[PDB]
């Protein structure tokens, strides 16, 4: 068995995901392909953040 | 068995998913592909955040 | 069995995730590919943080 | 088995991941790939943190 | 007399008075005046402007 | 007589005017006066301009 | 008389005043008067500038 | 008479002006006045400007 167990959680957080899984190219001829011609990424700007407050765990295990 | 589990919870968060699994390309002839002519991404532009209050968990287990 | 486990779990982060899984190029021909020809990326533009609220983890365990 | 176990977690952490996986090129002929014509990163830019506050861990295990 | 005669003209501007003609006090007692206890101001906060468009004044005099 | 007269002009700006014309204070006793317990200015806050287009003047003036 | 007079025109300015004709304090007893507890002056906090284009002035007298 | 006159222009400018005609005390007595508990000033703040494009004057004055 296994008690009091936890898989990882994310309070108060922002997550980003891009291209995760790994991209793959085989048997192209005379092609240009390109992933941008122009992107932008921009993940905060001109910004203010305001505090993520208290994020609490109590676990008690009796007697097993 | 197991007892008091928890998988992965996100309060207050905010994800972002692009592009997740992967992408392929296989057998291409004479071929301009482009992901991007033109890509604009912008996650906090101007911004002001305001807190996440407090997030808790509590468990017990007793006598098993 | 195993008790009070934790796996690792993000209070108050942001996680950037690109190009993880590692990208493969194979049996190509007369081609240019490029990944980015303007790529713009900006993690925080004149921004103020703000604190980030205490992150607690209380676990007891007695008598197993 | 085993009692009050931690597997790394991050508090008030920002993590960056880029080409993690190991990109591999094999059999090309007559191109140009280029990973960035103009690539563009920023961290932070005239930027201000503010702290991030106390982040506890506490444990006990009595009598197993 | 006189010819082709400005006086100051204000394009695209914003002007802001206050407190213009000096404040006076005289012959008082026993008192407290404040001008403020909390004021704020803020003239552009988190703005962005656009253009002003171009201003033309023409004159012609011949033969006075 | 006076030909093509300009009295100053402004294009394109902000005035801020503030206690102008001199404060004064005769003849008092037992006072506290503040001008501000708390003031607060900020003239331009996270901000970004954008241009200001040309402000010309042409004037001619022939025989006299 | 005087042709083409240009008394001093701002383009593209900001101008701030305060407490531009000189403050005068005569004949008190006993009082504590301050300009401040807190004051709070930003002409600029985190600002960008773009341009001011161009200003321009053309005069031509003849024959006079 | 006089002709093509300037007085003093300014284009592209930022202008500040405190206490500008000279603060005076008569006959006081059994007093603490002060300018400034706290002040504050800040001209520019992390900030970035752009260019002022250029200002221009002509002047012809032919047969006076």
């Amino acid at each position: 068995f296994l008690n009091c167990y936890v898989s990882g959680f994310h309070p108060s957080d922002i997550e980003v995901d891009l291209l995760k899984n790994g991209e793959r190219i085989e048997k192209v001829e005379h092609s240009d392909l390109s992933f941008s011609k122009d992107w932008s990424f921009y993940l905060l700007y001109y910004t203010e953040f305001t505090p993520t407050e208290k994020d609490e765990y109590a676990c008690r295990v009796n007697h097993v």
